[PDB]
């Protein structure tokens, strides 16, 4: 195996394939990157067994086929450490991989490429393409609502659902939920899968914000995403997701509208004096006015009064303020709409000018 | 106690006095800020018993004398969280302090001002003024060489020494030393004190950069720095700090000069393959050439060859590469000079064009 490539041509690829790592590398080989030269292309692969990232780099300079694996972080750091514009010559010599550039020489240990975890092939059942910007919007709109390491393991990820020509994402931890739908101009079969939390993060990281479109393939137990010369594959969570449609409040009779910035700031200040652990705050809605209060075990209290658009009956309701702030932070719009029912029902929050995303938060009793 | 002031006038002061406070210290009182209204001035004080920060704010609007203490972080967050241009009205009420602005209202818990830790009075023995920029340079030039939780408590701090018309800082952890001297245009007595690590951090944090002069007063067991309307006071560390004069090599005969960036990047790349805990690298000096090598337990190897200016005898010597990189990272000059004597003695590193600072690093066995 032999190849020579410009440092700048390796940086992005190396950065993208090092992602699968980071976790607890009980197995040494998982700390390595698989390098394969074949048909005039260098392929770099990183994996943690649950997912893998593959990057292909065209070789415009002399090369020889072969494969091996080397310590990921060390190889990446060596390449990044070389000067801008450096030509990196790599050759496999026995049980070591040599990296030479200018008057800098490195000899790295290797592990057989034949021993590198090889994720089995699978068949895609659903496929579609969409702008990177659309995937970014879908994940960013709901990611914060995923559970971390909940016993309800199927919540430690994000639902990706296809229906008609829409692609939708849903995330929930059982107490608050986020859903975002976007039409992608392609007839799709009705299908739903859950992508693991780490997979969602990796998918988001692969979007450079360029024009390169994203091609997605979903199988029975895996999902693959193609962007430019990068291919990310992840196992899917083997479980079923909650009925989010039932979560969305039937027909709320109360409607409140207010500036997103003013509302966020009011809740943020009030939160300061809320219980550090349970974070409860109370809302008092009345004719065109909202009063937010909060108190803690130290008997400290905060009160915010804001002008809002509301003409329904007066009502009081409590909420975990962190859940509310998470939603307002996710909504980068001018005005927000809160749809209420009563003090013992959840609230649905949306951008007042768009129904593309909806947030539902359970109320807190007190 | 009562006062009304523009939010803008409270921002910097609150930030400065909240610094000496950490994540809710052992004693509850230390988590509070002391507020005092007297003679048309609002004074804010924060302390951790070891050091104290006092900020004064002129009160132009109507006020009433008095004192109390309130949760530091909460009061700061409330003020910072209010909108730009907000006016903040504060008044003491029973066991609570009320903060009002617009239609935002807060009631904070209090602790008697009479219980707030009060640093004992002391007498200044050494006094001088100097530009903030000079103090910043003195600290930044040596801070990285201070010890970290060493049992030789005196090494965990920074020596501040006055001699002639110069102020000098010295820092060492017993393995490497850093010394920097700067002229301040004033005749001073020969004196030296040790400022605690935390005190050094706090001192640096109070320096913004403005032409606002820094006034320093040093006592037998205290140091005070006054900048604008901010006064910082800290206890000193009682111990015998080592003499840098006896550490600096005497007429070292082997001088090597090289570009700082090139030398730094060479050591940085070699370091990747050095022992992870011991970090040893070997230097081979010869006519206008430097070779740096590194190897680790798994026999991985790095070699860097650089052109340098050197006409001394050939020699090999080892060093902890982290110590070398720390020095090269602290210097922001174009060229560096390394001065050596033999294989079992320390190296002195300095800006080839300035003797304002000097660094000494102990050698490392093969
Ligand atoms: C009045 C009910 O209100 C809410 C209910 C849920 C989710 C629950 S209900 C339910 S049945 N299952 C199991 C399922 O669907 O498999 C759930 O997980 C959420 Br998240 C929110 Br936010 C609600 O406001
Ligand atoms: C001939 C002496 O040479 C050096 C001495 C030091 C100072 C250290 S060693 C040591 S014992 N103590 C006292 C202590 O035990 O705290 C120190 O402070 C340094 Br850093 C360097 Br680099 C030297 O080359």
């Amino acid at each position: 195996m032999k190849f020579t490539v410009e440092r700048e041509h390796l940086l992005k690829p190396l950065q993208q394939v090092s992602g699968p790592l980071g976790g607890r590398p009980t197995l040494p080989i998982l700390g390595n990157l698989l390098l394969q030269v074949a048909d005039g292309t260098l392929s770099l692969t990183g994996t943690d067994l649950e997912m893998e990232m593959v990057a292909r780099v065209a070789l415009v300079q002399p090369h020889e086929p072969g494969a091996t694996t080397v310590p990921a972080r060390k190889f990446f750091d060596i390449c990044r450490g070389l000067p801008e514009g450096a030509e990196i010559a790599v050759q496999l010599e026995g049980e070591r991989m040599l990296v030479r550039s200018g008057r800098s020489r490195f000899s790295l240990s290797t592990l057989p490429a034949a021993d590198f975890p090889n994720l089995d092939d699978w068949q895609s059942e659903v496929e579609f393409t969409l702008p990177q910007a659309t995937m970014k919007r879908l994940i960013e709109a709901t990611q914060f609502s995923m559970a971390h390491q909940d016993v309800r393991y199927y919540l430690n990820g994000m639902l990706f659902e296809t229906e008609g020509e829409e692609l939708r994402t849903v995330a929930t931890d059982g107490h608050r939920l986020a859903v975002c739908s976007m039409p992608i101009g392609q007839s799709l079969p009705s299908h739903s899968v859950i992508v693991p939390r780490k997979g969602v993060i990796e998918l988001m990281r692969m979007l450079d914000g360029g024009d390169n479109p994203l091609r997605v393939q979903i199988g029975s137990n895996n999902i693959r995403a193609h962007v430019g010369d990068f291919i990310f594959t992840s196992k899917l969570v083997d479980g079923r997701f909650p009925d989010y449609r039932r979560v969305l409040p039937k027909n709320p009779d109360k409607h409140l509208e207010a500036g997103c910035d003013l509302l966020k700031q009011a809740f943020a200040r009030a939160a300061i004096l809320s219980n550090e652990k349970f974070r409860g705050v109370r809302l008092y809605v009345s004719e065109n006015q909202l009063k937010i209060t909060a108190n803690n075990p130290e008997q400290e209290e905060a009160e915010e009064i804001l002008d809002v658009t509301y003409s329904g009956a007066e009502m009081e309701i409590g909420f975990n303020v962190s859940y509310v702030l998470d939603v307002l932070n996710a909504l980068k719009c001018e005005n927000v709409r809160m749809m209420l029912t009563d003090s013992v029902s959840s609230v649905q929050i949306e951008d007042a000018a768009s129904q593309s995303a909806a947030y539902v938060v359970m109320p807190m009793r007190l």
